[PDB]
């Protein structure tokens, strides 16, 4: 048994099938109740749902799906047609994911891809008929941000007011993604402060004491 399938099994058993809202709710209380867990969390969230309601992206991609939480946060907004395709390299978690999307009524919106951004992401125009993408939100391995964002440049990926919205560019951090894109004239960056996810930490003290020999 590993921690994402018992987040899994949490929503299985608590959250309403087909309610996107909550199927989050559920990631949510178990996650900041009994096992933290990398999600993007409420917080942060919020700002996801706003930035996707002011764009209203008609394809949007996903790097590093882990257990759903932030696709069916973005399918449940996004409108009759709009697509998103989120890649994961581990196959449990992207069995997780479509499970999770599955039990939230989204799957007819997302396609899953198995495999390493790297080796997926030229694959996409011609294996998933995609011109170019009006949104990417990254949240997978924050080394491979930068790596990726220049890929997506190098394969065509990109148009002009294409969205990028990057996770956890304070903590854990992404220095040199956070660096390039701050300083390159092809980018034009907005900064939007919140909260690490999950961060009521349980710590006790131990009183001992001492009986004797
Ligand atoms: O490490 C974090 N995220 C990494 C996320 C990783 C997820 O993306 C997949 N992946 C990785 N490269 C991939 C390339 N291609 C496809 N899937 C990939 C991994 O298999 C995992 O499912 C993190 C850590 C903390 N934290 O506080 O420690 C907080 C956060 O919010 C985080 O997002
Ligand atoms: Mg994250």
């Amino acid at each position: 048994d590993t921690k994402e399938q018992r987040i899994l099994r949490y929503v299985q058993q608590n959250a309403k099938p087909g309610d996107p809202q909550s199927v989050l709710e559920a990631i949510d209380t178990y996650c900041t109740q009994k096992e933290w867990a990398m999600n993007v969390g409420d917080a942060k969230g919020q700002i996801m749902d706003a930035v996707i309601r002011e764009y209203s992206p008609s394809l949007v991609l996903e790097l590093g799906a882990y257990c759903g939480y932030s696709a069916v946060r973005m399918a449940r907004l996004l409108q009759p047609g709009a697509r998103l395709l989120t890649m994961e390299i581990n196959p449990d978690c992207a069995a997780i994911t479509q499970q999770m999307l599955n039990f939230a009524g989204l799957q007819d919106k997302v396609t899953i891809l198995n495999g390493a951004s790297q080796d997926l992401i030229p694959q996409l125009k011609k294996k998933y008929d995609v011109d170019t993408l009006d949104m990417v939100f990254l949240d997978h391995w924050k080394d491979r941000y930068l790596p990726d964002t220049l890929l997506l440049e190098k394969c065509g990926l990109l148009r002009k007011g294409t969205v990028l919205l990057a996770d956890n560019v304070i903590v854990p951090g992404t220095p040199d993604f956070l660096a390039y894109v701050r300083g390159s004239s092809s980018f034009e960056c907005t900064h939007y402060s919140s909260y690490l996810e999950y961060m009521k930490v349980v710590d006790g003290l131990e009183k001992a004491i001492y009986q004797g020999p």
